[PDB]
DNA sequence: ATTATGACGCT
DNA sequence: AGCGTCATA
């Protein structure tokens, strides 16, 4: 009852750019705007692999991971933008720099956690308190929430999408307890007002549109964000969770999309997140471990305490390339040339990082895959990263992997290598 | 031949 | 440390 924590102490948002690499290319090339279009890497093999898809193209059934030749079968007028190639590999610099544009704007509002190239979490708890005292107990107008959905509304006793959105928003605002500075629903609402402002700032200053979720923790904020994309934001209140979770497939919740989520489903014989409430914490811990069990017990009730980490910059800088099928590297000269290509891009990014961010990487991680191995990585070895020099890094990388060569012939490499990966880690301030 | 990443957990 | 899981464009 009175001592039952309800996980309503924070206001957390997740902001995620719509079709992000597509928007980056559409900003650059106005001919691609408002068209079915996609971003592709490489070209020779089946027109290249698709990694981002505009909402116009999604309407034709175009998806990520599709070959462009195959996407063209669904959407013959599909427009394509190719990822840059440098040193024989895809180079994602344009998108990393565009990401920085967005992250720097968000950081003006609050501490952010960079969660991917195109999204960040925001802890808005403090900003909400300040906006609340500024408002002087004044009601919140629907005009301050022009792109917000309230999940679960309208309900109770119009056939247009925007009309439904407004109906739900009106019901929500009509009910609001604006006299209480500590009502969690009011706090989320003010959070949503700030996120409208954040999203308006991002679009004004970059041209990029985004969606957002506003809730009491990161998992619900992430889930909320996807409920009404593109170019909209969704408030998921504590109260909305039972109905929301009652038909929510378990795999939709962050961290349950894989083997663990599959095991929750199989072992417990359930399908939806809400069904987890019928197990004791000990029962869940017995099947899924102490940490996962406690997390599941609280999460199915809408409660999670994972903090928004103060981290705007990536913790690692990596360069990787696959060498599929017949392109697998079979000679020492081959392996060494590509290590050099990778190491040269890595040096470029590392040197830029050192100047921009006042830090230095101190460890080099080298990873490879061998033909025949199903695993993403076959072997991972580390060595010291003492100098930002590509020739040294590539020589060092070779030294730590060269004994993987099962060939009796030195010149040859067996089994052939189907992936190389160089990753700079363990940064220290400089 | 689904590619290039990046964070974090386990032992 | 090296490996595995889960995640996003
Ligand atoms: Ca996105
Ligand atoms: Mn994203
Ligand atoms: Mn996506």
């Amino acid at each position: 009852g009175p001592h039952m924590a309800t996980g309503q102490d924070r206001v957390v948002a997740l902001v995620d750019m719509d079709c992000f690499f597509v928007q980056v290319e559409q900003r650059q090339n106005p001919h691609l705007r408002n068209k079915p279009c996609a971003v592709v890497q490489y070209k020779s093999w089946k027109g290249g692999g698709i990694i981002a898809v505009s909402y116009e193209a999604r309407a034709f059934g175009v998806t990520r991971s599709m070959w462009a030749d195959d996407a063209k079968k669904l959407c013959p007028d599909l427009l394509l933008a190719q990822v840059r190639e440098s040193r024989g590999k895809a180079n994602l610099t344009k998108y990393r720099e565009a990401s920085v544009e967005v992250m720097e704007i968000m950081s003006r509002f609050a501490v952010i956690e960079r969660a991917s190239i195109d999204e960040a979490y925001v802890d808005l708890t403090s900003a909400v308190q300040e906006r609340l005292q500024k408002l002087q107990g004044q009601p919140i107008s629907a005009d301050l929430l022009p792109s917000t959905y309230i999940e679960g509304l309208p309900q109770g006793p119009t056939v247009q999408k925007e009309g439904m959105r407004k109906q739900g928003l009106f019901q929500w605002l009509d009910s609001l307890q604006i006299d209480n500075l500590t009502s969690p629903d009011l706090q989320l609402t003010v959070g949503a007002v700030i996120v409208e402002e954040m999203r308006a700032a991002i679009e004004r200053e970059t041209g990029f549109q985004c969606s957002a979720g506003i809730s009491h923790n990161k998992v619900l904020a992430k889930l909320a964000c996807g409920l009404n994309k593109p170019n909209r934001q969704t408030l998921v209140s504590h109260g909305s969770v039972p109905q929301l979770f009652s038909q929510m497939p378990i795999r939709k919740i962050r961290s349950l999309g894989g083997k663990l989520g599959a095991s929750v489903i199989e072992i417990l014989g359930i399908e939806y997140m809400g069904e987890l409430t019928q197990f004791t914490e000990s029962q869940l811990q017995s099947h899924f471990g102490e940490k996962n069990g406690s997390w599941l017990y609280a999460m199915c009730r809408g409660i999670e305490h994972d903090p928004v980490k103060p981290r705007q910059l990536p913790k690692t800088i990596g360069c990787s390339k696959n060498f599929p099928g017949k392109t697998a590297l079979a000679t020492r000269e081959q392996v060494q040339w590509w290590l050099l290509q990778l190491a040269q891009e890595l040096e470029e990014r590392l040197t830029k990082d050192r100047n921009d961010n006042d830090r230095v990487a101190t460890q080099l991680v080298v990873s490879i895959r061998v033909q025949g191995d199903k695993r993403l990585s076959s072997l991972r070895r580390c060595c010291a990263l003492t100098r930002y020099d590509a020739h040294k890094m590539s020589h060092d990388a070779f030294t730590v992997i060269k004994n993987c060569n099962t060939s009796g012939i030195q010149t040859e490499w067996s089994p052939p290598l189907t992936m190389l990966f160089l990753c700079a880690t363990k940064f220290s301030a400089s």
